[PDB]
């Protein structure tokens, strides 16, 4: 979820993970990727 994502250091990203990071888990009521 977004506090878990945030928290642990990483972005809350619709659609797609920027270069470096990769999916672990949402946010926003499943609607976003957490990008870490």
């Amino acid at each position: 979820d977004h506090y878990n994502c945030v928290s642990s250091g990483g972005q809350c990203a619709y659609s797609a993970c920027p270069i470096f990071t990769k999916i672990q888990g949402t946010c926003y009521r499943g609607k976003a990727k957490c990008c870490k």
